[PDB]
DNA sequence: ATGATCCGACGTGTTAGCCACGCTGACTAGTTATGCCATGCCTCCCTT
DNA sequence: AAGGGAGGCATGGCATAACTAGTCAGCGTGGCTAACACGTCGGATCAT
């Protein structure tokens, strides 16, 4: 009978659930337990280890680099940003208000790190998350178009939740394709927030995009619903290396 | 990599209204039938 | 039984005359379209 708990356990997709039976047996017979709360922890434990997995999953899906957190920031290092305001952001309260995020100031100051601790808590609370760097996006569309399946691409792009835009500005986009960029602003503008990180100025992103108008318009539908932090401070790889050099 | 599930889009059915196609009649033009003559092919008969 | 020869009938070509098909116009009827609602099928995504 106890292959037949195990078979059916495994065709029913469950297989922490057989993997623990013998466990929660002996836990049931050694201690009385009713029935009704012992499938409640049954299932309960099931439904941790889905969310656990399904939150790995969602990890790979989304291109994000190197894992951090808010946990790991050092705020003492960067007195530039208030974390008030990154705790706020941690609430996720922009979701719900459509509003953006936006990183700016020189290399190093934590931007990529903060935007990779927001989509992470984004991630844990359920919200699709997708990270990728904007010359990453750019050539991805334009290869997606040339292969005449733009419009898949874009899902693909509008479909997250919590988009993040890594690195715009430090490599200058093609001028014939900047337009996809604007595309997936275009789309997810009032519809879900964006995350991105830079090093230039917002007068600059005509520069980035060769484009005055077109960065114009991506400005006025970004910074309608956003929240901008101007970071500051000394450059966090270079502390680093005058710690290990000192 | 395959199967199962869920979600979204398209197809269908129904009803009503409008537009296009079919039928009919008349007139004109082009094609077919027929007669006649000539030639070729098929059939029948006879011989081996 | 097969081959060759002879005879008869059928076909083709040409010319003329008549009948039928095509075209156009008008009117009537049937089919297509549109709108809306509902159900089914296809596609995409996630889990094994
Ligand atoms: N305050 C900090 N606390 C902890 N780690 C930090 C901090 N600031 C930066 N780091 C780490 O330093 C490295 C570089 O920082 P990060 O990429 O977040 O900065 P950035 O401004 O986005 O960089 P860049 O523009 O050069 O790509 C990463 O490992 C990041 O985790
Ligand atoms: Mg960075």
């Amino acid at each position: 009978m106890k292959e037949r708990i195990h078979e059916y356990c495994h065709r029913l997709h469950l297989p922490v659930m057989a993997e623990r039976w013998s466990a929660m047996a002996e836990y049931a017979s050694t201690h009385n337990i009713s029935y009704s709360e012992f499938l409640f922890r049954l299932l309960e434990a099931e439904i941790v280890e889905k969310q656990a997995r399904s939150i790995q999953t969602l990890i790979k899906l989304s291109k994000l680099p190197y894992r951090k957190t808010i946990d790991t920031f050092d705020f003492t290092a960067q007195p530039s940003v208030d974390e008030r305001r990154i705790r706020e952001l941690l609430t996720l309260s922009f979701i719900d208000r459509k509003e953006n995020i936006l990183f700016l100031g020189p290399p190093g100051i934590g931007k990529t790190h903060l935007a990779i601790s927001i989509g992470m808590e984004a991630i844990a609370r359920g919200y699709k998350t997708y990270f990728i760097t904007a010359h990453d996006l750019v050539n991805q569309l334009r290869r997606a178009d040339q292969e005449g399946k733009l419009e898949k691409k874009l899902r693909v792009f509008v479909k997250p939740t919590v988009l993040i835009i890594d690195e715009m500005g430090y490599l200058k986009l093609d001028p014939n394709s900047a337009h996809y960029l604007f595309q997936v602003i275009a789309r997810r503008y009032e519809h879900a927030p964006i995350i991105l990180t830079s090093n230039k100025s917002f007068g600059e992103w005509g520069e980035i995009v060769g484009d005055s108008v077109l960065a114009t318009a991506m400005l006025d539908r970004l910074l309608h619903h956003s929240i901008i932090f101007n970071l500051k401070g000394e450059s966090y790889r270079l502390r680093e290396k005058r710690l290990q050099e000192e």
